[PDB]
RNA sequence: GGGGUAUCGCCAAGCGGUAAGGCACCGGAUUCUGAUUCCGGCAUUCCGAGGUUCGAAUCCUCGUACCCCAGCCA
């Protein structure tokens, strides 16, 4: 539950509804990111779980900033998340009549006019948040002259700037919002849905609420920065003829720790190419993580935990990958892979191999097994390996035994190095029959493998906050490595992941992979402490 | 000026009857993944200072801190 869902529950007990209706409405400028995710759970999750009703609604009234490839993802990612909407998809533009028949209504009414004063003197007579505002010399126009200058609008007879409406309400009130707001503005753009049919556009203040009315909505829910807006959500309304009156609450907006969460950034990254595109695997957008391997239950999850309220919060990373981690662990199958490879040779193994079973999740049988090559000249990760060190040290030493995963028991004795030291091969003795651990993965079979570990986009904890957020980037939130995988790995698909044993969850394509050339993506480490 | 929020390191229950839970952290037990799982621990105190009450994080008073608003953006 939450302060919202009570509301909820008081409003039906009341009989104020029978019914609840909820919408989910982004503007067609970006992809959609976990911040999103939060509210799509939020008006999602609450038709259904009070037998409702929840709209998709593209908030599109600024055409130079959206584009159609927007609204095809965010549709995308709406559905992967694993959410229905009620009926069609809905546009604001849909309304774009309505819109313009309202607006008449107003003039008519004596609360609306076409002002004059150019975007410079409009912020002039506006006042500032200690001193009032002023009335424009074009307020007290005839309704008739509104009428014909709007219609003026319309056709497209002024210059853009020229001219605008504005509703007539209060220039010295504390609320800024409601000092004349603009309802209208000249745009000779052409719109993803409408094309050329328009060249006056509608505020996001005049849409709003007028579009949640003619739907239906009983509970609009945004986030904080609109609480001021309500007001003006309400003026509207009130001064229309429309039956219904949706009521708006708004929540605290998910900051993510070690991240950016604002179209405006998140496009700058990928505008400047300092990542791939919206779903780099570093970025938070619903694409991203998707093609990072993380599970939408997993952000449902996330969402679950997070909670709902008007604090401002900023989640740490630490919670995210514990969702995804919960997931993972429970029904990821488990394989052998090695990102750091140095050869190691059984001078006591004898032949060209043999063949070791190995459980799919080592906790749980079900899952079944599987067969996996072994051999004298196997690979390993040079972490593994030490010719000297602690106690605590529990892997190969260049005096000791440690168990290879799922097969024999190896004892260390000589080891070779090259010109800059660095050494090129260990040579081992396996016990005939024993069957610290360390995985490993045997040359002859193994599976030629591009591995992408990634890490925190920024540097910092709050790259939002920095005077320029591009420079506090982690050169190290990509490091590619060539590794080797056991061959069972050659049927992966991209949409599958598997717990590399002893290193993390992988899973396939990073829009990369070839036949040839595997390439899998590190959607989280394992814990290690 | 106006609109909001202040409970454990990060989130978050609590709505006058005497501090849930999650992530994180510290111990110990299992474990052919130093993972998992598993027991135990972790706010006498709720931004501060007064007040009312038998009794308040929960009500009143006065402070303090932080967030949002001066786009013909959403
Ligand atoms: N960080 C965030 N947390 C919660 N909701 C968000 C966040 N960012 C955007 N939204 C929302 O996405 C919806 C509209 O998207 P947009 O127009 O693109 O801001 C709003 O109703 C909000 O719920
Ligand atoms: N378009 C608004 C919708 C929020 C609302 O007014 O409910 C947004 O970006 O948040």
């Amino acid at each position: 539950t939450n302060f919202i869902r009570q509301i909820i529950d008081e409003d039906l007990a009341s009989g104020k509804h029978t019914t609840v209706h909820t919408r989910f409405p982004p503007e067609p400028n970006g992809y959609l990111h976990i911040g999103h995710a939060k509210s799509i759970c939020l008006n999602f999750g609450i038709a259904q779980d009070y037998k409702g009703q929840c709209n998709l609604r593209f908030d599109d009234t600024n055409p130079v900033k959206e584009d159609i490839e927007y609204v095809e993802s965010i549709k995308n990612d709406v559905e992967w998340l694993g959410f229905h909407w009620s009926g069609n998809v809905r546009y604001s533009s849909d309304y774009f009549d309505q819109l313009h028949a309202y607006a008449i209504e107003l003039i008519n009414k004596g609360l609306a006019y076409v002002d004059e004063l150019t975007p410079e003197q409009i912020r002039e007579y506006r006042g500032t948040l200690t001193q009032p505002g002023k009335n424009s010399p074009y307020r007290d126009r005839s309704v008739e002259e509104n009428l014909a200058l709007f219609e003026k609008m319309r056709a497209g007879g002024f210059e853009e700037g020229k001219a605008c409406l504005r509703a007539k309400i209060d220039m010295a009130s504390p609320f800024i919002v409601m000092r004349d707001p603009v309802l209208y503005r000249i745009k000779f753009a052409e719109h993803h849905q409408t094309g050329n049919k328009w060249c006056i556009y509608p505020m996001y203040d005049f849409t709003h609420c007028i579009s949640d009315a003619l739907e239906g909505i009983t509970h609009s829910l945004c986030t904080l920065e609109f609480q001021d807006n309500r007001r003006l959500y309400d003026w509207v309304l009130d001064n229309i003829t429309i039956p219904v009156h949706p009521r708006q609450y708004e929540f605290s907006r998910l900051n993510l720790e070690y991240t950016v969460m604002s179209k405006r950034k998140l496009n700058l990254l990928v505008t400047d190419k300092h990542v791939e595109g919206w779903d780099d695997p570093r970025m938070p957008t619903i694409s991203g993580l998707r093609r990072r391997g993380y599970t939408a239950a997993s952000i449902r999850e996330f969402c679950k935990r997070i909670g709902v309220t008007k604090q401002d919060n900023t989640i740490e990373m630490a919670s995210l990958e514990s969702c995804i981690r919960e997931d993972l662990n429970e029904n990821a199958p488990r394989a052998m892979a090695v990102i750091d490879p140095v050869k190691l040779v059984i001078e006591n193994y004898q032949g060209e191999g043999e063949m070791v079973t190995m459980p799919n999740h080592p906790n749980k049988p079900e899952m079944g097994s599987r067969q996996v090559p072994f051999s004298g000249e196997i690979w390993i990760d040079r972490a593994d390996f030490r010719e000297e060190a602690n106690k605590q040290y529990k892997r190969l030493v260049l005096g000791k035994e440690v168990r290879l995963r799922n097969a024999y028991v190896i004892k260390a004795e000589r080891v070779e190095k090259d010109a800059e030291g660095n050494i090129t091969t260990i040579f081992c003795t396996y016990d005939a029959d024993t069957l610290g651990v360390i995985h490993w993965v045997s040359a002859a079979h193994a599976l030629p493998v591009e591995i992408r570990l990634y890490d925190r986009l920024f540097s910092v904890p709050n790259p939002g906050a920095a005077d320029d957020f591009l420079s506090v980037i982690n050169p190290e939130s990509l490091v590619i490595k060539q590794g080797f995988a056991e061959p069972s790995l050659k049927d992966a698909v991209a949409g599958k992941a598997f717990q590399f044993e002893r290193e993390g969850y992988f899973c396939l394509d990073s829009r990369h992979s070839t036949a040839e050339k595997p390439v899998f993506n590190r959607t989280v480490g394992l814990r290690d402490t």
